[PDB]
């Protein structure tokens, strides 16, 4: 590992998001910021809110510049409205550089901030095409690269604990690493396999085959990417297009049929619990997603365990039982490879070479019998046809 200064700089968990510490303004104002590869705006709370114990105070920054323009971002989940401006930004546990970046000062929000998450803003790491108001508002990473010598690449290791973390624990625990400008080899095992970034807006990729315990889901691969497939640290679950979700759940139910679970569990709403240490991991299937490779007619696969798609949650009775929620749900906006999926791998966002790399994470949760995996190559034809076109 050659980036020790950035190793272990993240905190959080899949259900509330992973964040990195940043500073904005002069003198520096420290804020915790949600790492979101699923959007492209850098925005921070800039006014009191019930769930924030601190926020950006523009009047106290000598380097603050007002862009005299409003901005509104309606995400799938929540929304915020704010005022645009620029200011000096740094990442304490990151590259030792300071850059002038666009900042949306949030003045109003609805279902955006999360009670107890410990973050006060969001860092959209995707491309300008999806930035609000429009693509003229340069994203943070683009500014960082244009203004410094930092290589055009970042990598993420999100570390799920494998069990519930209470308020005190989640504040003291290391949640992972965000390596800005490089790849740290201590964060993964095995080889890195790369899939092309189909188009630069979201970090869009193409899934060409799906297996549940090795059994082909057997759908037209176009269905897997309808209307797109993205890698999104800003979403907890693996979200799947309606028809794919229905087929996946049917197959996962069949594989785990030795135990019956309530509909509320499969809807991702209610938790299921087992006596301490008795979670029957072995009855649940592994899930493999084959992604387009960099070489013609070649693909590779990433395999996740139920230790990834079953999200640890504290029992309503704070008992000693081990409980979880099903972290796979349906989408009407394409496949979303969220945090629970990223927790199994070290993910390299190689913007310079327009590709995304995957490798088994040194911190993924597993058991003595199975492990997550990244394997290849496989001969796969007409993969271009797996991509969707409106
Ligand atoms: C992460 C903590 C738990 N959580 C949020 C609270 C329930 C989710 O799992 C979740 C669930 C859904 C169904 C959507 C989004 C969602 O919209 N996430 C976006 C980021 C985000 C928004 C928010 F309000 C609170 C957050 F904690 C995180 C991300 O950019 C998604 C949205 C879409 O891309 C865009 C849509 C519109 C504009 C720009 C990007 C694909 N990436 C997030």
């Amino acid at each position: 590992g050659s980036f020790v200064e950035m190793v272990d700089n993240l905190r959080g968990k899949s259900g509330q998001g992973y964040y990195v510490e940043m500073t904005v303004g002069s003198p520096p104002q420290t804020l915790n910021i949600l790492v979101d590869t699923g959007s492209s705006n850098f925005a921070v709370g800039a006014a009191p809110h019930p769930f924030l114990h601190r926020y950006y105070q523009r009047q106290l920054s000598s380097t603050y510049r007002d862009l005299r323009k409003g901005v509104y971002v309606p995400y799938t989940q929540g929304k915020w409205e704010g005022e645009l401006g620029t200011d000096l930004v740094s990442i304490p546990h990151g590259p030792n550089v300071t850059v002038r970046a666009n900042i949306a000062a949030i003045t109003e929000s609805d279902k955006f901030f999360i009670n107890g998450s410990n973050w006060e803003g969001i860092l959209g790491l995707a491309y300008a095409e999806i930035a609000r108001p429009d693509d003229s508002l340069e994203p943070f990473f683009d500014s960082l690269v244009k203004q410094t010598h930092v290589p055009n690449l970042f990598s993420l290791q999100l570390c799920g604990a494998g069990f519930p973390l209470n308020q005190s624990e989640v504040l003291a625990s290391v949640g992972g690493s965000m390596i800005i400008g490089g790849i740290d080899h201590s964060l993964y095992t095995g080889s890195l396999w790369y899939t092309p970034i189909r188009r630069e807006w979201y970090y869009e990729v193409i899934i060409v085959r799906v297996e549940i315990n090795g059994q082909d889901l057997k759908m037209d691969c176009k269905e897997y990417n309808y209307d797109k497939s993205i890698v999104d640290s800003g979403t907890t679950n693996l979200r799947l297009p309606k028809k794919v979700f229905e087929a996946a759940v049917k197959s996962i139910k069949a594989a785990s049929s030795t135990e019956k679970f309530p509909d509320g569990f499969w809807l991702g709403e209610q938790l299921v619990c087992w006596q301490a240490g008795t979670t029957p991991w072995n009855i649940f299937p592994v899930i493999s997603l084959y992604l387009m490779g960099e070489v013609t007619n070649q693909s590779f696969r990433i395999t996740i365990l139920p230790q990834q798609y079953l999200r640890p949650v504290e029992d309503v009775a704070t008992s000693q039982d081990d409980c979880y929620k099903f972290a796979i749900s349906q989408s009407s906006t394409g496949t979303v490879m969220g945090a629970v999926i990223m927790e199994g791998f070290y993910v390299v966002f190689d913007r310079a070479r327009k590709r995304i790399g995957f490798a088994v994470s040194a911190c993924h949760v597993h058991d003595e019998f199975r492990t997550a995996a990244v394997e290849g190559p496989f001969v796969t034809l007409d993969m271009e046809d797996c991509g969707y076109n409106i």
